[PDB]
């Protein structure tokens, strides 16, 4: 049986020559490849990278924050991970279209609730191919008219198994990717749990897969680390609404990672 | 050196058990897999499937039609491939947002011109990661509020090479996929030609990759066919505007396919 992490490791190796130099919005250098995909089983295991310790605390805490539709940067910083932070992911996932006044204004029932709509569609028409949700980059909102939507993450159902595919126009292989894998795999676990489905697969598809220059050395060392069996996520309680989730409902098990690896 | 077609063939083999039964909008049966990707080199070759004769005439003629932003079904049927057809792909690629009155109304400068915007961004900021364009399914437009966008096809530039990645929420492996591969590879050739870039790669990413039941037999026979070298597309003329392209500007060469394969 193959390992899911060998995919990430292998993608890193592929970027490191056969990667091409390319500057980003800031001008910092990176090695980039266009077009990548990887599949992670969510069946009796959670894709929490082992070749390095992933900040699971931040993953969970940040997700609960986005699910709360909160645009209050303080509401996250107080949770132990990091006031008006503009219309971030949360405001889009719950109020897609509604105009953001401030972190104190009220948006109940305002704008399209992408998240709930996915849940509803899962339980009213699981064969649907339009179970898509659609985060944006705040920075682009004012830039032009009708900007494209940094990431989108179509869901799929079959044989009582909920799968998820995340597509990102650009991916930070060194820091972003490992975090996002776990992140969306968690979201999938939540959606699956409230829809009465079993986690199936999580597919991560990228457009511009890039490695930042100053991350090359740490990553080269990380490639020399032998992957360990993925952990197991457990939802030790019964939840019916996505909003009713609490950081205490989930529990990582069997997580034996390699030392943490700092990256700028 | 590997062959691009072995990917399509191999994906077909993977669907045919390890594929799962799943009904579509009509209820017809299909074998489906979630999450797929394939890369096709556009360097000195065009990804026109050889294991069967692809209707290149329709590909080209239909693309020119969409590029013309025409929503007149008659304007396509008269070209030898097939009056008001509602806001189809063309109307979205050139008038994203504008309201469709009829195939006779005027929409000059109305709505966002996704296509031209991609071209412009390529020549003003090739390193950009927001070079995305965004077709919809007309059927979904009235269905709900802010529907998700059947397909999207982010462009990428590096070393004077233009690449393209198409993401479809669902893909008809038997009939749609072969047509779309060529289709978007052609679009990429056009964009690359007017931007003064060389075609790089075309990546086709799918969400729900399905094979229709009544296509299983033909496809099983098609798998037994040995792929032949891809042809070569030639733009035998100099064009500066995407709208200035004519079916006579392109010429397929070295296309030696296997017999045609009808599919319902
Ligand atoms: O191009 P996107 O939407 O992926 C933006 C993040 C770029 P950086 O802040 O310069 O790393
Ligand atoms: O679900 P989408 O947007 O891929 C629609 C085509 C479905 P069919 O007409 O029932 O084959």
């Amino acid at each position: 049986p193959p390992h899911g992490e060998l995919q990430y490791l292998g993608q890193i190796q592929h970027i490191l020559r056969c990667g091409v130099r390319k500057d980003d919005r800031t001008g910092t250098g990176t090695l980039s490849v266009f077009g990548m995909q990887a599949r992670y089983s969510l069946r009796d295991e959670f894709p929490l990278l082992t070749t390095k310790r992933v900040f699971w605390k931040g993953v969970l805490e940040e997700l609960l924050w986005f699910i709360k539709g909160s645009t209050n940067a303080k509401e996250l910083s107080s949770k132990g991970v990091k006031g008006d932070l503009g219309p971030v992911y949360g405001f889009q996932w719950r109020h897609f279209g509604a105009e953001y006044r401030d972190m104190e204004s009220d948006y109940s029932g305002q704008g399209v609730d992408q998240l709930q709509r996915v849940i509803d569609t899962i339980k009213t028409n699981p064969d649907d191919r339009r179970i898509i949700m659609c985060a944006w980059n705040p920075r682009d909102l004012p830039l032009m008219a009708l900007p494209p939507c940094h990431a989108l993450c179509q869901f799929y159902v079959v044989n009582s198994e909920l799968s998820c595919q995340l597509y990102q126009r650009s991916g930070d292989m060194g820091l972003g990717v490992p975090f996002n894998i776990a992140s969306y795999a968690l979201l999938t676990y939540m959606i699956a749990h409230i829809t009465g489905l079993k986690p199936g697969d999580f597919i991560h598809t990228l457009g511009d897969a890039h490695i930042y220059l100053n991350h090359i050395e740490p990553l080269k060392i990380q490639l020399q680390r032998e992957p360990r069996p993925f952990p197991k996520l457990r939802i030790l309680r019964k939840v019916e609404k996505i909003d009713d989730f609490k950081a205490e409902d989930f529990q990582i098990e069997g997580y034996n990672p390699h030392p943490t690896i700092k990256m700028e």
